């Protein structure tokens, strides 16, 4: 699709910390994300982009496509190290997230996997995708910076 294309070929949103690319998150709220994973990235040298997509045309489910992306956009240790993906597709419903080793150390895989099984899912089920990528922002960072986890919704 245009779309998983697009995603792949713009290469990561340096400025901004989010591809919205099926149009589900606010201004307000990219500002916030953008507010919160910059302060991340200044204080842990961790960058956190998160992907939203409507669909994947190709039949590859979303860890696959995440993957594909962390390849694509950070093609070597040095540069993908730490970095963490975050792909939420809304018409299904599912996310993944994939990262570096710095950075998949730093979240842990108990957050990882809760993270992926609930607040993307439930919220997004909902139509609530503001909150289910700033929620899953808020936790990914409480894991990264040793806070108490503040939990699934
Ligand atoms: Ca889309």
């Amino acid at each position: 699709s245009a779309s998983e294309f697009n995603i792949l070929n713009d290469g990561p949103p340096k400025e901004t910390y989010v591809v919205d690319d099926a149009g589900v998150l606010s201004r307000v709220t990219k500002s916030d994300l953008k507010k919160l994973l910059s302060d991340l990235e200044y204080r842990k040298k961790l960058r956190l982009n998160f992907i939203t997509v409507r669909k994947l045309t190709s039949k590859a489910d979303a860890f696959e496509y995440a993957d594909q992306v962390l390849e694509k956009w950070y093609p070597s240790i040095e540069e993908g190290n730490n970095k963490g993906i975050v792909v939420l597709i809304t018409s299904q419903k599912e996310g993944a997230i994939t990262g570096g080793p710095a950075f998949i150390e730093a979240v842990g895989e108990n957050i990882l996997d809760a993270t992926v099984s609930e607040n993307l899912p439930v919220l997004a089920t909902d139509e609530k995708y503001n909150e289910a990528v700033y929620s899953s922002a808020k936790r990914l960072v409480a894991a990264i910076d040793g806070q108490p986890d503040p939990g699934g919704p």
